């Protein structure tokens, strides 16, 4: 039910940084310098900005000091400066809130557009940037639990078909999803880079930021920020995994930073650059499409979500999900999931799979 | 208590192998060999005998048909031949049934002395076995998950200490255990070879068999046995994990084969081989304990392991264990666990962690 | 000297399949499939058309039994049927020698056009291809050296700065070249599926193939397949490596096939996708270019290469390069390589690194 | 010339603990075992530097001694029980050799021990007492991407081999792998004590000389962060020979040279020897797959280069001259020879090395 605009879509590159608003500064850097090992393009007082190792533009993160911690803005690299003037005339034949800034809203970023898109999320559009030294070969430098690039945003909105068509539209591909067989959308993953995604619409009440995905460049990079965590004492961060995603084939691991702003670090996904490329659609009953072993989607991770803000710096308002909860219908008391489809040996009713219930 | 025999311990190399009853072999088949990939011996309609990539040993695996599935020997090499007579005389001491059999019980072992021990585990003690090829450098066998090593068993007993004295008296080092305050013993790993364990004792209703442990050579070959397991639609074989362990330090898999017996896939533990190898205590409510990272035990876990036969052929009565269970106390209704001790933040009270209860 | 067409360059996604001609069917298919592992998509007596893990086309690469082993087409995946309309107009106006089929020239492939382009080598361009089974969740296939992608070519020819160009108005994006401060050019590496390059190319005698890339997911996987052709004895294929690029970052691997066609094995690069991705230029002295680690690069590599076939099936004549030799620059009787700039120690002159000479 | 073996019983040894090396520039030596290599300080002051691998509890895996000469001054062993010192001493003594008992050690963390200037000219040390320390085999937020884990394995040049042999195997050392000829020469043999390919080995040349020292790490990717790191600091003219997978032992490797050209060997995913008919593999000397299983050129300066040992009044051992075959002339030389399949004269090489290449 957006309509599709006849101005063009700006062509985008792919997903390029986020600016999360934290609460203590000190305590969010020890998290993502200390612990996590991401590369310092620049600090002050009330900012840090971040980047990953094989990153030559100024950023990937930008972590804001504030009252609120929320998700200040989502951005997307465009692949001309024209199409940040093609982004301000689409967001505004659309009808969105829009603001541009010449001189960028953050340190590093030139021309800048940042809208309130349809489904309430702060997106930002730029080309201009500073580059910075490209660490991809400084292994002087190189962790064991090394993050090499930002591969993804992932969206909560409750009405996923209708985010969907708006991607589509802006020019996102869909290459999985997870569905039933009432016709009821869970999710949906979409992209512009060729992989499986740059961003992903996740069903619940929204807009709530799911998360923000990192990639690594082996599985064992995984292990040790588990392994790392474990040593710290803060395995009570690690909140979900690691894993092998069924959607996208990714390994995977979620954690929580010190405002619970959830990070997904991410490796060996596949390669969707052709128009043609093959969409995936799971039932959500199957108990291998989040994880391929089959281990139990914790419930945190179907609840718990960031608040995002407006070009005001305010929280927008959310809206409650109608369509079916993924939780319900397969983990909670009237769910369920299966190993193999029609076989009853291998489901799990009304708990979660390797003996759990919901807490 | 077990006395302490006059006569000498035999001088005990290390585990060797395990016979398992199984009740369809072509099933048993399926799993241990194209799943799994180990190596044939020797096959035939009643018996499958399977080694991994680096045994030198006829094998480390007996699959024995059978009317009811339960271990029927956990097999450890002796140092020398002189050492099945010690073994002998140290087990007519302590007042144990013993089996005798100049040509063995299975084949490819030669000269073997077959006891009920203290504890009612089928016990066997051997030198003599025909060699077979080392596939430790056949990388064009090698498969993506490959089994390595045999590394260990892990035995269920009521009485962890009583058990433990008789153990250290045979010449196992207890390197690890689970204790609380309040002078309970959850389990103990004791050695022989220098690795972290050749066999282990988890507190419970026994005698039982927990599982017979293989090691791969890097932590990829585990996921690789999960991500496999996905793709044959078998996942709700794996049972708990993959993960980190606390005591032992190694990565690790437990998944089922198909009369439910317990194989633990494991890799990268530390020596122990020195005399005044520092042995480590865990309090049993410490959520890193198990899994470094905190994830759940899944309650199974704790509550199955397989039959075992006596001399006879015939399934050992089972012992209720009395001293309290780790289950109940870490993850039961009343349980506690914590991730920092003395911190009430990241602790769980009568649940699992990772927001998980009992299902 | 090759001008830009006013017609414009076709869309191209990437580079897909190669066509190689092999003299003994049997025995090139024994180091596809069961040395390498490759998929078979389809096989008769005169041709194997294999595929990567992750591959969803037909088929990456064709190996046709032929008289005389020689490259007989590298095919780019254009965006749309249309543009093969595109690709044939703008090779006319370049003057080449043009093939159109309707129904293409090998199986799997639609519409496709052939040209013999201006530096001699036979490119075919095509949209339509038959879907397949991807198999990027075949776990139960994967093998320990498991092939996933196609990744690019690399070309031998005289001239590279005439060949850039071209290849440039082409639309290909140069993101690594290697140039010395006399300023002959000696490679250049060009991309359009946003990765270091979908081709590349090589300064000398030619038009020569230098070789065909797949990549792995991690690099044990490429230390899988030396140890694979040591335990078939067969490590006198194993022709340089593996190592860590200098340019192009990626870890790698060179063996050569049954016809002495050289595959290379490549994984870990990163991603150039964005329009003004910085351009890496290295000194041809540079010790650590080719290999970062400062291994010598083996004679062979630089002299050897596959013949290229045109249109009628007869090899291309040879052309010869007259700007200076990489060979002949760093590792000849007058050439060298240093370890840092103006540092004579850890220098070699008139030999190759690590103490040997050209034999 | 046979080293009779004693009637004093042999001392119950361990594994290889620890080696104490000379270095000439101690901050620089500093730089690369713990900048470069990770290894965790134990203790440090201006004279030594004290290190251990990520899951060692005993006080050092190595120490670094500041000296005039840079040798091995001590190779380390430790035995099963304190009153496997006093075995030590009476083995030695009955074998005619020079040596020296401290009741409280040579080097800190090291109670009572005794060296000796061995049958081979080797500077051994047994020892039982050690300090034990904080063993960091869980701290992983120490862990680094190349990180160390243990110390493996000693390795030494000698020039007669199977006379060496029979002294080691009669101090108890059970030989795994070797390397010989059809005409009945011996270039080298590896040998254990703790049930993996080897705590010592010896390699056939020009002695007494340590060829090197070797850590392990847990995963092959480990090793090739080392060489990426070195790539990265522009010290790649430090690596010597590697990465690779061995033949002998089937470890993953990596040589490279510390600032007075000490080598270091880094080493995983070897496989177990403790069964007393652990079977025993001899390679054929011109198996181009032998060293390297891959077939690469074993490099010239791994044949001929090793460090100088001393003697216990820390003066350099003399060099003895080997006279049986050189394993590099023999292979690599101008009338050397390999082979990659036994019999096949293709994939053959005639008076230089694999891959192209010939002798700088
Ligand atoms: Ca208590
Ligand atoms: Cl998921
Ligand atoms: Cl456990
Ligand atoms: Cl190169
Ligand atoms: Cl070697
Ligand atoms: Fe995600
Ligand atoms: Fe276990
Ligand atoms: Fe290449
Ligand atoms: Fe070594």
């Amino acid at each position: 039910e957006i309509p599709k605009p006849v101005a063009p879509a700006p062509d985008i590159l792919r997903c390029a940084y986020a600016e999360l608003v934290v609460t203590d500064l000190a305590k969010s850097r020890n998290f993502y310098v200390d612990v996590l090992g991401l590369h310092v393009s620049y600090e002050d007082e009330n900012q840090i900005y971040l980047r990953s190792f094989e990153e030559f533009i100024h950023h990937n993160l930008v972590l804001t000091k504030g009252p609120v911690a929320a998700l200040k803005a989502m951005a997307f690299r465009v692949r001309t400066p024209e199409d940040v003037d093609k982004a301000e005339a689409y967001y505004q034949e659309l009808g969105c809130r829009t603001e541009r800034r010449k001189d960028g809203f953050v340190k590093g970023i030139g021309d800048a557009l940042r809208v309130e898109d349809p489904l309430g999320f702060p997106y930002e559009f730029f080309f201009e940037t500073t580059h910075v030294e490209r660490l991809h070969m400084r292994y002087d430098l190189y962790s064991a639990g090394e993050l090499v690039r930002l591969d993804h945003f992932n969206q909560v909105t409750p009405d996923v078909p209708r985010g969907r068509k708006y991607l589509e539209d802006l020019g996102f591909r869909v290459t999985e999803d997870i569905q039933d067989d009432e016709g009821t959308t869970y999710a949906a993953w979409m992209h512009r880079k060729g992989t499986v995604h740059d961003t992903a619409l996740t069903g619940g009440n929204g807009p709530r930021l799911h998360h923000v995905a990192f990639s690594t460049h082996e599985k064992h990079n995984i292990i040790q920020i588990c392994d790392k965590m474990g040593a710290l004492r803060i395995s009570d961060r690690i909140e979900r995994g690691p894993g092998r995603h069924g959607v996208s084939n990714a390994f995977y691991l979620y954690i929580l930073d010190p405002d619970n702003h959830r990070i997904e670090i991410y490796t060996q996904d596949y390669y969707t650059g052709d128009p043609d490329n093959p969409t995936i659609t799971w039932n959500v009953h199957d108990n291998q499409r989040r994880d391929w072993w089959g281990n139990p989607v914790v419930p945190s991770w179907y609840t718990e979500a960031s608040k995002v803000l407006d070009l005001d710096g305010n929280v927008q308002e959310i809206i409650l999900r109608t369509d079916d909860s993924e939780l319900e219908v397969t983990i909670g008391a009237d769910g369920f999931s299966f190993t193999r489809a029609g076989d009853e040996d291998g489901s799990y009713h009304g708990q979660a799979s390797k003996g759990f219930k919901l807490g």
